[PDB]
């Protein structure tokens, strides 16, 4: 009954970011939508987290069904910011696509299908690798919002990676995964400190955003399945 009024207001939330959507796509202004599917991403985490408690294999499927959704949208929005040149809505779509990634694994996971666990970590990969070039072109720019918001991105792949190489019991997976979100997590903290030093609270706080999402993916894989999978120093 507490999953309820979660799975209720998760939907609600889902159907209210899809009409703002909706009205930004339509006002073409992407920032605005990409921030809107950032949303539906958010809400889309929240169902198939419920599916994953409640174990209900059909709901679960559904999550992955409006996560495929919103990250195809947001594919499309990636694709005209960068004829844009708009490197900020492109860091903004990639957090939706990355978001979205860790919604599929979450559900391959709790449904124990292997192939379509893997078909996530996959879309990780390739969102990371993006977003990696995302926060190298900001680093060099001098663009630490742009910068920051990659980050995030790269946090929630390596999250998503995590993911996956958990319930996958692939060792080789989760070392690769630990090794990406220690470097993230420094690269976050470092962003936040030097934001901090600038008074750039915005920054600080997008920058804490992508350390404490490295911190989880890192704790994740130390702590899977009674720390088999755990990085021994």
């Amino acid at each position: 009954e507490e999953l309820e009024r979660e799975s209720e207001e998760a939907e609600r939330r889902l159907q209210e970011a899809r009409k703002r959507s909706e009205e930004a796509r339509e006002r073409g202004d992407l920032k605005e939508l990409a921030e809107a599917l950032i949303e539906e991403a958010r809400a889309v985490q929240e169902l198939a987290r419920v599916a994953c408690e409640r174990g209900n294999s059909e709901e679960a499927e559904r999550a992955s069904e409006k996560a495929q959704r919103v990250l195809e949208e947001a594919r499309k929005v990636s694709e005209e910011a960068r004829e844009q040149g708009d490197d900020e809505v492109l860091a903004l779509a990639l957090i939706a696509i990355a978001l979205a990634v860790l919604a599929l694994a979450e559900v391959a996971c709790c449904r124990g299908n292997s192939e379509e666990a893997e078909r996530a970590s996959e879309k990780a990969q390739r969102v990371l690798e993006e977003a990696r070039k995302v926060s190298e072109e900001a680093r060099e720019q001098g663009d630490d919002e742009v910068l920051a918001l990659a980050l995030i991105a790269i946090a929630l792949a390596v999250l998503a990676l995590a993911e996956v190489a958990c319930c996958r019991g692939n060792k080789e997976e989760a070392e690769r995964a630990y090794e990406d979100a220690r470097r993230v997590e420094e690269e976050a903290r470092k962003v936040k400190e030097s934001a901090e030093e600038q008074g750039d609270s915005e920054v600080k706080r997008l920058a804490e955003e992508a350390e404490q999402l490295a911190r989880e993916a890192r704790r994740h894989v130390q702590e899977c399945r009674g720390g088999w999978l755990e990085h021994h120093h």
